[PDB]
């Protein structure tokens, strides 16, 4: 069916809790088990979200080069992503490691560090110019260039650098800083402006390695954010855009990484984020 009217269809019928499940049912089932060895337990946030083997971002280091991060590749789209979990203290250098080795140019961060009173991240960033951070154990500096604050979101720009051999790199940080506590935003509106923003700046286009984003987890908000971009754009590639199926799209991203979209709530987001979207890219 097409999608406008398939979403017409279950809010009417109030069955959004069974096309949830039945993705839940389809949905691959592959090994994860450099995740669940011992040595990596305080490498993981939550017990029950794990990079599959087949498609974990591996750290170029010898002693240990588990990183909870998954390469999410969309053929069709042409568009790669990287989605891992919000880093955790002693995961904040492996981070910016990954972000140096496969030459991102954008992180994408959908939460806030404190949410419902309990943190949901390390503070991974340095909030003040004058004031560097530097991570010894993967021999990475960052420094805070600028920074600006809108109502929705806020854009940094920083500079990575390497100091085993001195080079550096721009990297720009996108932080989607207002989606509620509970629940998923009343409108797409200012969810959609943040993926346009994010596009506009090069950071999801071929000529640099894939974009890093997370949540707490990795696969709610952001499966949200990477299933919204891909369905539109495969909305502009093909001759019949009614074609698109969202279903069978967030079947395919979930072979790379489980658990992608959390709830109900968040499947019927995405739905109406891509409807409103495939309005405003013409017209
Ligand atoms: O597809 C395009 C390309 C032109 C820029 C652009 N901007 C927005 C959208 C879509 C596009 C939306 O879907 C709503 C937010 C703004």
């Amino acid at each position: 069916m097409e999608m406008e009217k398939e979403f017409e269809q279950i809010d009417k019928s109030g069955s959004w809790a069974a096309i949830y499940q039945d993705i839940r049912h389809e949905a691959s089932d592959f090994p994860s088990r450099v995740a669940k060895l011992p040595k990596n337990k305080n490498r993981n946030r939550y017990r029950d979200v794990s990079p599959f083997d087949h498609s974990r971002i591996k750290l170029h280091q010898e002693d240990n080069d588990y990183i909870n991060a998954s390469l999410i590749k969309m053929e069709e789209a042409q568009r790669s992503y990287i989605l891992t979990q919000g880093p955790l203290p002693n995961t904040v250098g492996h981070f910016w490691e990954m972000v140096w080795e496969q030459k991102s140019r954008g992180v994408v961060m959908l939460n806030r560090v404190m949410e419902k009173g309990s943190l949901k991240c390390a503070q991974y960033w340095p909030q003040k110019e004058e004031k560097e951070m530097i991570f010894e154990d993967t021999n990475l500096k960052l420094t805070l260039i600028s920074e600006d604050i809108k109502s929705y979101y806020t854009v940094r720009q920083l500079e990575l650098e390497n100091l085993t051999t001195q080079e550096t790199r721009e990297i720009l940080h996108f932080h989607y800083t207002t989606w509620p506590d509970f629940g998923v935003p009343e409108s797409p509106a200012s969810f959609l402006n943040f993926l346009f923003k994010v596009r506009e700046s090069g950071s999801l286009s071929p000529e640099h390695g894939p974009v890093v984003v997370h949540c707490s987890a990795g696969i709610g908000r952001s499966g949200t954010f990477c299933l919204a971009d891909t369905c539109l754009l495969l909305m502009d590639k093909r001759k019949d855009p009614s074609s698109v199926d969202i279903k069978k799209v967030l079947l395919e991203m979930r072979k790379f990484r489980m658990g992608l979209i959390q709830t109900a709530d968040q499947l019927r987001f995405s739905y109406l984020a891509v409807i409103e979207g495939a309005k405003f890219i013409m017209g």
